[PDB]
């Protein structure tokens, strides 16, 4: 149907915006601490601690499959990256501190992304 096509165009448009958001968020992680999934070879007990692992590569895979239907879903996954890190790692670690900085700098980006999604009407 034409309605289905129109919905699909909206999703494609949302995916384009979220790709730009994802790139901007990842730029705030210059150390690439959050670029890849935590390796279960290097951290064999990780899943005992963290029940829903997340990272930027995994987000990008979901994104390019158009698997984010709205901004909330995307934000959920970004928050997992930060929140998982801040639980597994202690305050005095480079990992925890990187997550704090990513959260703080990312907030700016996500604030305007919400306005753009609303204004253009992408969800």
């Amino acid at each position: 149907s034409m309605e289905q096509v129109a919905m699909e165009l909206r999703l494609t448009e949302l995916t384009r915006l979220l790709r730009s958001v994802l790139d901007q968020l990842q730029d705030k992680d210059p150390a690439r601490i959050f670029a890849q999934p935590v390796s279960l070879k290097e951290v064999p007990d990780y899943l005992d601690h963290i029940k829903h692992p997340m990272d930027f590569a995994t987000m990008r895979k979901r994104l390019e499959a158009q698997g984010y239907k709205n901004l909330h879903e995307f934000e959920e996954d970004f928050d997992l990256i930060i929140d998982n890190c801040m639980k597994y790692n202690a305050r005095d670690t480079v990992f925890y501190r990187a997550a704090v900085r990513l959260r703080d700098q990312g907030g700016v980006v996500l604030r305007q992304a919400r306005r753009e999604v609303d204004s253009i009407g992408l969800e």
